[PDB]
């Protein structure tokens, strides 16, 4: 796994997303609840994360937690470094949501090769 430190248009970003896992998301912030990004590393490494027990359509924060620590541990397995500002995400405010999206894009752009119904 190739990992990535330290760039999208907010409108350009969300719609990336959108398009990538066919979902109709409104706001950078949304991506608070961490299921997008459990996908993206399903997309980036087949069987590294466990869609089964990711909450697609999780509303607490504790559940948005659950799902980041469910990217960490694929991430701890995959060797990726990048430590994720779980409590600032959840809190699902724009600037760290927004932070965090463009790194994460970076990350998957490094590592993406590739091979709805998944959710």
């Amino acid at each position: 796994a190739v990992n990535v430190y330290s760039n999208l248009s907010r409108h350009d970003m969300l719609a990336w997303i959108n398009e990538s896992l066919q979902l109709n998301l409104t706001k950078i912030e949304q991506l608070c609840s961490g299921a997008a990004y459990c996908q993206f590393m399903d997309m980036l490494f087949p069987g590294s994360i466990a869609l089964k027990k990711v909450k697609f359509q999780a509303k607490l924060e504790h559940e948005y937690i659950q799902n980041f620590k469910i990217l960490q541990a694929g991430f701890k397995r995959m060797g990726v470094d990048k430590i994720i500002p779980v409590d600032k995400l959840v809190k699902g405010k724009f600037q760290d949501n927004f932070e965090f999206v463009q790194w994460f894009k970076k990350f998957f752009d490094a590592n993406y090769d590739g091979k709805v119904a998944a959710r």
